[PDB]
This record gives C-alpha cells, structure tokens and sequence, in this order.
C-alpha cells in the first residue's frame, strides 16, 4: 500500500503521495533559537468526556483508540484556534530502538515515541471526511515520550493491545479520557503542517507540547511487539513507525511560552 519498511517507507512516499515533498510536510525539527514568541497564542484546553472512548483498532502500521466524535463532548480550543476542534483518536509512533522512536525533533533531539491526539474541525466542516483535507480542518497535539520510569497513565491502553494483537482486529476501549496523557505543562509550539503518514494531508495545525512524559522500555516493548499481519500470517512485529523530519520550508514555529 505504503508502509514503513525499506521499499514502501518514508522515502518512498512521494512517488505515489507526491505531497511528501510539500512545503508543510510534518514532522519538523524544533530549532528553540528560531521559535517566534507569540503575545495572540492563547492556553491550550481540553475537555475530553471519557464515555465518548470508543474502540482500540490495530490498522497493520500501528493502533488508535477511536471516539465518538458526533458531538462536542470531547473538544480541543484555545491556543491557536479561534473555533472548537473535536477529538477522534489518539495514537502513538515509535522506532525500532529507545534511541529513535519519535517524530517531531527538538533541536535536533529525537525522543523514544510520540502520542499524537487528533481533532477535526467541528465548527467549520461536519465530518472528519471533509475536514481532513482542509488548511484548518486538522488539530494534532504532539507530546514527545522520553524513555525513563514506567508512566502508569499507559495502563489502560497497554493493557488493551493484548486483544488487538493482529491487523484488522479490533476493540471496545471504552471510559478513557486521554487528557490524562497529556503533560501537566501546557507550553507549546504551533506549526503549519501535516499528517505524518500518507494520505499526508497539509491539513494539521500542530501543537507540540514543550514538556515530555514518561514511556518505559518495557512499555515500548509492548509497541513493538504489535503484529503487521493478519491472525494465521508469519509474525511481523510492527518495529517502527515514524517519519523522519522534514523540512520547514519558510514556516515558522510559534513558541507559546
Ligand atoms: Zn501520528
């Protein structure tokens, strides 16, 4: 289709996704010498309704837990955005080592994984469908994951992946607010760009948070262990699924803080 191996990897992409080499390709280097500080970023909030937690879904390059996203119990406002952008899914990237798992770099520093929350724009379109295609129809946060002590905050979904062990298999995952995941700090960066992976729509407006949390090896370990096949297939293991850097090509990173 695509994926993340040698042949149908990252550099790849552009053949059949020619977007690759846009100008508001994702993730980025954060150089903080080249941050514009910005007076207009308001905080960040979210409100997320842990009843609109849906289901755990192995997609074969990775997982996501999806939500209910037919209303605003769940949304994500301030910061950058002047309307509300409604949650649908979170999910992780991670590499094949602790030493590169992440997307998004700081200043050249590439963390174990990173959790991506993803919002559509609820105010400005009516389904995920149109709004993922649009200039502001996207709104991603971004938290790098720095390997150390083991977060218990992963519990839940850590625990879920045992059932979702095969491409295609699914389930409930239910009673999960995800802000939980976020760091207690709400500092960011914002950048015009894009989703990481293909269709690689230039439709995120990211916000990366300038805190890290935890992730522990072992728990990177369960990540790993993910089959890319379908139940029956030779085990694939999913080693990695994140895009190397891409460049900023003119855009500015926004600092909030
Ligand atoms: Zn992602």
């Amino acid at each position: 289709d695509w994926g993340y191996d040698d042949k149908n990897g990252p550099e790849q992409w552009s053949k059949l996704y020619p977007i690759a080499n846009g100008n508001n390709q994702s993730p980025v280097d954060i150089k903080t010498s080249e941050t514009k500080h910005d007076t207009s970023l308001k905080p960040i909030s979210v409100s997320y309704n842990p009843a609109t937690a849906k289901e755990i879904i192995n997609v074969g390059h990775s997982f996501r837990v999806n939500f209910e996203d037919n209303d605003n119990r769940s949304v994500l406002k301030g910061g950058p955005f002047s309307d509300s952008y409604r949650l649908f899914q979170f999910h992780f990237h991670w590499g094949s080592t602790n030493e590169h798992g992440s997307e998004h770099t700081v200043d050249g520093v590439k963390y174990s994984a990173e959790l991506h929350v993803a919002h559509w724009n609820s105010a400005k379109y009516s389904s995920l469908a149109e709004a993922a295609s649009k200039a502001d129809g996207l709104a991603v946060i971004g938290v790098l994951m720095k390997v150390g002590e083991a977060n218990p905050k992963l519990q839940k979904v850590l625990d879920a992946l045992q059932a979702i062990k095969t491409k295609g298999k699914r389930a409930p995952f239910t009673n999960f607010d995800p802000s939980t995941l976020l760091p207690s700090s709400l500092d960011f960066w914002t950048y015009p760009g894009s989703l990481t992976h293909p269709p690689l729509y230039e439709s995120v407006t990211w916000i990366i948070c300038k805190e890290s949390i935890s992730v522990s090896s072992e728990q990177l370990a369960q990540f790993r262990s993910l089959l890319s096949n379908v139940e029956g297939d030779n085990a694939v293991p999913m080693q990695h699924n994140n895009r190397p850097t891409q460049p900023l090509k003119g855009r500015t990173v926004r600092a909030s803080f």
